[PDB]
């Protein structure tokens, strides 16, 4: 029962808008990049604010998804992991060190610890996963663009010295970047990043937040999924997917067009609140934390994303984003 991968056909239902940002002196103007994951009932977020002034992060958790506008949020400026820069989250537990880990941007590559997800107060200072700064390649290609969106994945090989533990970053610029080390040494020892993708033509066909997962039980070409954020021509974000036998193969399309997305306007049915043309920088809730960012298709994905009024009117950082849900 591999159900819910459906290769060139996936298909959604989206609920309204679920999480807006607080009414408080922060007056942030949008909810975005969400990361997310299901520990025995409880849905636990991270997530980027935006507004013009910057970027900081945010966690909250809920039981309900109709009372999750609700949930206080946590300002991570509060913890170690403090003022500044920091947007982009991903969260896993990594399983050797009995740690969870976030990783994000701050600048850099950057990742904050803690032993315990309920406990926000704890998240430590930033440290990066390249301690002399941007990488050469990075900085040879980014052109006027940005390094974004930093993903971790972990293959499931026993032995700590041969598996590998990947870093994946965008930098708006067409390019798709990946860096290893093993699982014995992480969070040290990245190596110089490779371009794994790109698109120098249409830099928007692969634009930011890049998701890999892991196929639950999928042992050959399908099983990892790369999904990348692409922006169509007038202007409405949608995600293409490849797929590869490993995460460091050759990616070859899935469902990689506006007309047929992974997921999109094309493929996505508001059944009830309409409200996102847009389909932009998403995770799946996951219910297996560890570092393999491993998925069970057996079941139905959710998948948490930022969706906005298509007639909003403003600066790109000062955008009205808000997070809602697509179910398959
Ligand atoms: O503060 C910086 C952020 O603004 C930045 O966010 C990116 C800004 O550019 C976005 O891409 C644009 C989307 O709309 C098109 O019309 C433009 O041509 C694009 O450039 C991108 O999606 C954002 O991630 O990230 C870095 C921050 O320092």
């Amino acid at each position: 029962e591999n159900l819910y991968f459906q290769g060139s056909s996936w298909k959604w239902v989206s609920t309204g808008p679920l999480v807006f940002p607080k009414n408080d002196e922060r007056n942030i103007a949008g909810i975005k990049d969400p990361t997310a994951v299901l520990i025995n009932g409880t849905y636990h977020v991270f997530a980027s604010t935006a507004k013009s002034e910057g970027y900081n992060m945010v966690y909250f958790n809920f039981t309900d998804f109709a009372e999750a506008n609700n949930a206080p949020f946590y300002y991570l400026d509060q913890a170690p992991l403090g003022y500044g820069y920091r947007a982009a989250p991903q969260v896993f537990y990594f399983e050797p060190h009995k740690l969870w880990y976030l990783v994000y941007q701050n600048g850099n590559a950057a990742y904050s610890t803690n032993p315990d997800i309920n406990d926000p107060s704890k998240w430590t200072a930033p440290e990066v996963f390249y301690p002399n700064g941007m990488p050469k390649i990075i900085a040879d290609n980014i052109g006027n663009g940005y390094w974004v969106d930093m993903w971790v994945v972990c293959d499931d090989e026993e032995d700590p010295n041969k598996a590998l533990c990947h870093l994946f970053s965008s930098d708006d610029n067409g390019h798709l970047y990946r860096s290893q080390t093993t699982l014995a040494q992480f969070p040290r020892g990245m190596s110089e990043p490779e371009i794994v993708l790109q698109d120098t033509q249409n830099i928007y066909a692969l634009w930011e937040a890049a998701c890999i997962y892991r196929i639950k039980g999928a042992e050959g070409t399908q099983k990892y999924l790369l999904l990348v954020e692409a922006i169509g021509q007038e202007g409405h974000r949608y995600f293409r997917s490849w797929t590869s036998d490993r995460i460091d193969g050759q990616w070859i399309p899935l469902a990689d067009t506006e007309a047929n997305p992974w997921a999109g306007e094309a493929n996505v049915v508001f059944e009830g609140q309409k409200w996102t043309k847009s389909i932009s920088h998403g995770e799946v809730i996951r219910t297996l934390t560890d570092q393999t960012l491993t998925l069970d298709l057996s079941e139905p994905i959710q998948f948490l994303y930022q969706g906005v009024d298509p007639n909003a009117q403003t600066e790109y950082n000062a955008l009205p984003w808000r997070l809602g849900l697509i179910t398959q």
